[PDB]
Parts: C-alpha cells; sequence; structure tokens
C-alpha cells in the first residue's frame, strides 16, 4: 500500500470457510482486504491487495446468503458502486455502478428470501433503499426513499422474525428508526423517535433472545444502549448508561455463548472493552483497558475457534490487531497497510 | 400425556428467541411438545401440550426464515402433513397435507432464497422433494423424484455455498449421496457413493470452514466419519474410526467454540461422549460416560448459554435431560411425558 465519533477503519467479515477477512481503503482511495489463510485464531495473513475503484465511503462488505462475497461503496461520482465474489471461494468481478446520488456509507441485509437491501442517505439527507431482485442476485430494483431526515450513517438489522429495521441519528440528534411491517416487503412503517442524544453512529445486534438492542456514544461521550423488551417488538426499554469515557465509535460483538461486549478507544487512545458478565442476561463489567494507541474505532469479530478478534488503526496507519486467549488477550500485533478514514460522514 | 441403530425420540430446536423446544409423539399418535420458559440453561419448562394429529413417522422441526416453527410429519394415510407457528411467537395452524406417499421420515433444509424443501423415501424407495414456491411460503410445488433405492431414512444439509445435498444408505448399506449443482435449483447431481458400511441413519454437520461431514455407526458398532476435503466439495476423505460400542443412532452438535461432540447410547445403556479437543481442528478425546439409563438415541442441541442440552428417553418412557456446566455434566433430569419411537424406518 502507498505511504459524529471517530469511526471504524474497516469492515470485517467471517467467511464461510471460517476465515476472517478485512476490507479498507488506501491513500489512493482503493479497497484492499486481507485475509486469513487458516479458520484459526492467530492465523498467518495473507498481506494487503487492491480491489481497485476510487471510494469516497467506509467499503461495506456482506455475505450473499450463498456465501459470496459482495463490497458496497460509494463512488467519486456519489453513485453507490458493488463489486462480489464471482464464487463462493473464488475471484471477484469488476466494480459495477447502482446508480444513485448518496452522501453515507451505504448499509447492508438479506432479506428472509435472500435478497440483499442497501440502505443510504440521500442528497436531502433522506433514507434510501435498492435491492437484489432475486436471491443474491441482480438486477437490482430502483431507488426508492424511505424519507426522514438523518444525520449519521444508516445501520440496518433484520429483527428475528425476519422484519428489517433501520436506525439512524435524527436533526435533533435522538436515535430514530424505522421497520418493515412485513418481511421481504415494501411495505414500512413511519419513522419513529427513541429520544436520547446520541453522538456516533448506532451500532446494533440481535440478542440471543431476538430483541434488537442499539449503541451508541452519548452527550456525555459515555455508551449507552437502548433495546426491545420483547422479542421482535416494543414497546422499547429506556435508554441506559454503561459509562465510561470514550473517544470513538462503539464495536459490538457476541462472545461465543451470547454475552455482549462493547470496544471503543478510550481518553488515553488505547482500545477500552466492557463486557456482560456470566451469561447473555448478566450485569456489565467495568470498563477495562486492552492497550495500544489507536487511531480508529476498533472492529470486533468472532473468529472459527469462537473468540473475539479486535482490529483498529495505529499512529503509523497500520493495521493492528489483539485477540483473546484463555487467559486474557493477545499482545497487539500488526498487519501492515497503510489506511485511511474514508467514511462519508465524519 | 397418556401412559437401522435405535433412532432419536425428538426433534429439537433453539428458537428465534434462544429458548430450546422439543417435538415427540405419544401413544395415541398425536405431536407433543415442551419449551423452555426462559433463554437460559436449566430454564423451567412449559410440560408437554398436544398439537394433535395421527402421525407414523418422527415428527420433523425445522425453522422458517421468518423464525416460524414448522413440523413434517408422515400421516397414518402415508401422506407428508405440516402444522407451522401462524407467526413468530404465536399459536400454530392446523394440520394440513402435502400429499403424496411416503416410506421415511422428513429431512428438511432452507435453500438458500428462504424456500424449505422436503425429502422423503416413496414407495418404490427412490427419494423424492417438495417446496414452498416463495420464501417461507406455500403454495408448495409439486413432487419429483431423485430416484436411487434408498434403506434409511434420508439426511438433507446445505453446503457453505448453498447446494443443498442429501445423504442416505444404499441397498449395499454403503453411503449414498446426491447435490444440487446450483443454489435454489432443480438441477442435481447423480447419485454417487461414498462406499462405507453403515448400520444408522447418516448424521450430517457443516464444520466452522466450511466442510460437509458425515457420521454414522459402522458394521462393527463403532462411530465414524467422513468429510469433503476442501470447503462445500469433494473429493471426500476416508472413512475414519472414532472407536466406541454403540447401541443407538449418533447425535452430533457444536460446541460454541465449533468443536464437534458426538453422543450416543452404550453398550451399558448409558449416554456416552466423545468431543474434538482444544479447537474445531483439534482430535477426538475418548469415549466417556453422562451415565443414565436410555431407551432411545440422544437428542443434542447448543442453547442460547452456549451450553450443550441433552434430551433422550428413560426406561419410564419419558424425556430426561443433562446439560454441560461450567465443571462437568448436570445430574439428569426429568420432563415427564410418554414418549414413543415413531420413526417410518427402525
Ligand atoms: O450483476 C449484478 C450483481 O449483483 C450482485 O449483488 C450479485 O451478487 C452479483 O451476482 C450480480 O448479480
Ligand atoms: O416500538 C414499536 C415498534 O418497535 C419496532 O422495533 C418493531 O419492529 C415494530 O414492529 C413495533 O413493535
Ligand atoms: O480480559 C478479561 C475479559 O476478556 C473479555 O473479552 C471476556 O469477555 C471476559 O470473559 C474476560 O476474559
Ligand atoms: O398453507 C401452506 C403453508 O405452508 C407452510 O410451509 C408455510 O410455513 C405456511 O405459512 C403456509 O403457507
Ligand atoms: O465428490 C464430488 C462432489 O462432492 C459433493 O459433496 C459436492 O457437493 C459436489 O459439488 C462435488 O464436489
Ligand atoms: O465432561 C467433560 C467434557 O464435556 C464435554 O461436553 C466438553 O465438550 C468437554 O470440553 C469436556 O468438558
Ligand atoms: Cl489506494
Ligand atoms: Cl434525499
Ligand atoms: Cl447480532
Ligand atoms: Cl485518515
Ligand atoms: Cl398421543
Ligand atoms: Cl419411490
Ligand atoms: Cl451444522
Ligand atoms: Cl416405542
Ligand atoms: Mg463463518
Ligand atoms: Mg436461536
Amino acid at each position: 500500500m502507498q505511504p459524529i465519533a471517530l469511526s471504524e477503519i474497516v469492515s470485517v467479515v467471517n467467511t464461510s470457510d471460517g476465515r476472517l477477512e478485512v476490507f479498507g481503503v488506501g491513500t489512493d482511495k482503493a479497497v484492499w482486504h486481507n485475509r486469513q489463510m487458516a479458520p484459526h485464531t492467530g492465523s498467518p495473513w495473507s498481506g494487503w491487495s487492491s480491489l481497485k475503484g476510487q471510494v469516497t465511503s467506509k467499503p461495506v462488505v456482506y455475505i450473499n446468503t450463498d456465501g459470496r462475497l459482495e463490497v458496497f461503496a460509494r463512488g467519486t461520482d456519489n453513485a453507490l458502486w458493488h463489486i462480489w465474489q464471482t464464487a463462493t471461494n473464488a475471484g471477484w468481478s469488476n466494480w459495477q455502478s447502482l446508480g444513485g446520488v448518496i452522501t453515507s456509507n451505504p448499509a447492508i441485509y438479506a432479506n428472509t428470501d435472500g435478497r440483499l437491501e442497501v440502505f443510504a442517505r440521500g442528497a436531502d439527507n433522506a433514507l434510501w433503499h435498492i435491492s437484489q431482485t432475486t436471491a443474491h442476485s441482480g438486477p437490482w430494483s430502483s431507488w426508492a426513499s424511505l424519507n426522514g431526515v438523518i444525520t449519521s450513517n444508516p445501520t440496518v438489522h433484520i429483527n428475528s422474525d425476519g422484519r428489517l429495521e433501520v436506525f439512524a441519528r435524527g436533526t435533533d440528534n435522538a436515535l430514530w428508526h424505522i421497520w418493515q411491517t412485513a418481511p421481504d416487503s415494501n411495505l414500512w412503517s413511519s419513522w419513529e423517535s427513541l429520544n436520547g442524544i446520541i453522538t456516533s453512529d448506532p451500532v446494533v445486534i440481535d440478542t440471543a433472545d431476538g430483541r434488537l438492542e442499539v449503541f451508541a456514544r452519548g452527550a456525555d461521550n459515555a455508551l449507552w444502549h437502548i433495546w426491545q423488551t420483547i422479542s421482535h417488538s416494543g414497546p422499547w426499554s429506556g435508554w441506559q448508561s454503561l459509562n465510561g469515557v470514550i473517544t470513538s465509535a462503539p464495536a459490538v460483538a457476541k462472545n461465543c455463548d451470547n454475552r455482549l461486549e462493547a470496544f471503543a478507544r478510550g481518553t488515553d487512545n488505547a482500545l477500552w472493552h466492557t463486557w456482560q458478565t456470566v451469561s447473555h442476561s448478566g450485569p456489565w463489567s467495568s470498563w477495562q483497558s486492552l492497550n495500544g494507541v489507536i487511531t480508529s474505532a476498533p472492529t470486533a469479530v468472532r473468529d472459527a475457534d469462537g473468540r473475539l478478534e479486535v482490529f483498529a488503526r495505529g499512529t503509523d496507519n497500520a493495521l493492528w490487531l489483539t485477540w483473546q486467549t484463555a487467559s486474557s488477550w493477545s499482545p497487539w500485533i500488526s498487519l501492515g497497510g497503510v489506511l485511511i478514514d474514508a467514511s462519508a460522514i465524519k
């Protein structure tokens, strides 16, 4: 490679053959990726290679329901572009334009019928969407708006009953959401407020008991969360603080026992974390340090051995990596590269 | 409730809200079920209640891609019948016939497009299939044959690239298989032999690195296995023994770190098990005893806390249950009921 709260520097996925693979942007605006040779914690890595392209957003990988990876990014023309594996353990297509004019990172999820649907902000700050017309396949539909006025990147997650739901910060800095009223459809609710005051993009997970749960940095730079009180349904809970003082977006992942764990940069620029204790319904630990000096939010993912691995940019712009060991966490190691923050909303 | 190697006595699922739920048959041939109140190991259970019906196969539950449970069973007329939740956290439809004449338990899997496809043996011992025409929905297609001559219940599993693949014992007692050549299609291979000599139904998993792997009791009543050597592809490995002397079908589940674990009844009628050590690519432990006196194969499943829970019938015909603890395994507890072995092939 050539020499809102702060964003994640990469998009990551645990692939259909149990390998972690990360996607980032270099100084000349190409998308690069790096992947484990082997499905295990501490595997050697491929090194960075270029998928080319010229991007003005975070590149966002999603796995099709046939296992083919696909990467979505905004182009220098502000259209949505994508590139995909032509077969599950094979090479990549060329970049192709899906048109439109977008003003955020793209957010992607599979409908229950295997059709990817992509969400992105438009020039008037409304939310727009486009989708595959058949399972993991073009042609794509035409773009349409779900309205709203949003001031963060959008985040999408499917409910435990198959209904897509999108979250985003509003002009007032509250968290807003909107949802399919039926799976696989274009029947959507009105936008509704979940109040609060957020200063990062929202991070969304579906818990082990089927409740959507949203994490976000608050006005006070603590980590807050809120959730559906019953499976795939409102009413929502109150906003609740998980404390901390954080200087980047939060990342959240599930341990293999479904204990949630949140990661974020601290006031000392180290990686900090907090996790549920004992089980997925337990209380949260105090924030604790994983050291390092990082220049992006962290990106967390669970690997094929069931361990959380966390990636973050260093002061040198290389991507570094630390992972859970039986005892503790490993010392940071460098994967090299020279990565830039290409987020469409900063 | 009213007062090949041996089969499993129940079908089990970890539901979309993290609850285990089991389905069995009573003396009067109705399908009954029992489920955890709460998404945790050692949760209280509902007790047994009847979904009615009159069945002559194991009832087999599958979770639609919108989270609705659906149960498939052969009727006393030898047709395939089914019943489904009308909404993800709600009640059940009535039993409805999908017609045909079948001579095995049904085997079910979701295509990459969300369409359930059901496989079952016919009156000439060929394999037949029928499917939903749209994602998690009727109407259903008409029945069609994939030929072959089979002498065990069939087992289906999707490859890590979205291709369905069906396994079954042949007239010669070898393991045979057949596969989609493309996802979501009716384009299937010829039947092909994987040789060996098997004396149970095949049990199939997809490993953490995307390889199908099949377990079966051998001629010598040891547990054998065989696998794809690369992700979603032949060539297959040699048959390899995991030893043991087993008096029921094997059940296999993944620990939350992806270590495979096999369970089966022993010569002393206790539950025995063997597991991969250290990680998902590790070697297998020696067989060890979990006690009990059981009158069916075990049924294994991983719960919402990431623990394996194992169910088996007792000498009294109640369903008993034991689960992993931090240290060890819990003492057997009774869930009651009076369950019969209704398997269409014994
Ligand atoms: O040509 C449009 C492309 O759309 C992608 O989303 C799909 O994964 C590709 O297979 C191709 O159809
Ligand atoms: O808060 C009310 C709404 O909550 C949403 O999260 C849910 O998807 C809707 O179906 C409705 O329940
Ligand atoms: O460093 C201490 C902590 O590390 C976390 O990742 C893990 O979830 C906790 O169980 C505890 O081990
Ligand atoms: O009426 C046919 C039924 O087929 C089931 O497989 C489906 O889950 C039901 O919703 C219903 O369509
Ligand atoms: O053994 C040869 C075959 O093995 C199957 O398991 C696989 O699904 C096929 O695509 C082909 O590779
Ligand atoms: O009883 C001893 C064994 O129990 C198994 O279920 C588990 O996979 C092993 O890790 C070991 O604990
Ligand atoms: Cl570059
Ligand atoms: Cl707009
Ligand atoms: Cl999630
Ligand atoms: Cl930068
Ligand atoms: Cl009964
Ligand atoms: Cl037939
Ligand atoms: Cl599996
Ligand atoms: Cl019986
Ligand atoms: Mg994977
Ligand atoms: Mg579940």
